[PDB]
């Protein structure tokens, strides 16, 4: 990938080699994404943005990108898959009876990796996070 | 349906067809910047849940429009706003059921995804012609299709 100064570099490199048109593509959306749930049901997905982020070919010369995110994020290197879909849907049902307490309780500094859709938390933060959770469904 | 793309965007057959029309000399010439990141429409899906899978488009993918012509110069390419895309849980559901029953219906199909993933999938395809809009995760299906997926679902978590 070039920069804007890079790509018009290369093309006043000619003289009458140059075409009369030149064609773009339209802007797509730039990795990583951020994508979240805190919208529920919505889910967000956002892109990001002298950047290098340019290319330039011959159109003679002409696969899909794909993102993956996790509903457990990293969970499973601490929990179980029974206990990892019970804390999920758990939050899933917050955000339904409760979006604006709910956003508020997931974040108690609190950070969201940029590759995770959920907050990262020590197990100790986690247990009272559920608590809280199920107070507010409660409270419903 | 998502708003599709303005009239300028052509897309790699058009521009093709532009650059067949000209003296074939120029032909060879014709240059394509391209810019960085996915292009949408997105498709998004659970269905190898617990992963999020999200897809761009292509740029020569069929009726893609992507590609502006324009006079060959200095580019004039203008820094703007990151895109944001919205997909739902629920897809269209809230035009005919309450909240309470889609949410019942959401957490069924992802208990089935996490019990049995696939035959979750086969159970979320009952027929050849089931699709998935492209703005969608789940399929397309009729009140009586819903019924008898949601039936089939509770089968196979019981089931294991």
């Amino acid at each position: 990938w070039k920069t804007a100064e890079e790509v018009a570099a290369l093309i006043r490199s000619p003289v009458e080699e140059q075409p009369k048109q030149i064609i773009v593509t339209r802007k797509g959306m730039l990795d990583p994404l951020e994508v979240h749930l805190l919208d529920f049901p919505n889910i967000v997905i956002k892109g990001s943005e002298f950047q290098a982020c340019l290319k330039v070919e011959k159109f003679g010369d002409l696969e899909p990108q794909m993102v993956l995110f996790n509903l457990y994020d990293d969970w499973l290197k601490t929990i179980s898959s029974y206990t990892a879909f019970s804390r999920l849907i758990l939050i899933l049902r917050a955000l339904h009876v409760n979006n604006d307490r709910a956003k508020v309780i997931l974040k108690p500094t609190t950070i969201t990796e940029p590759h995770h859709i959920w907050p990262t938390l020590t197990d100790e933060e986690w247990i009272k996070v559920e608590v809280q959770l199920k107070d507010l469904i409660l409270a419903d």
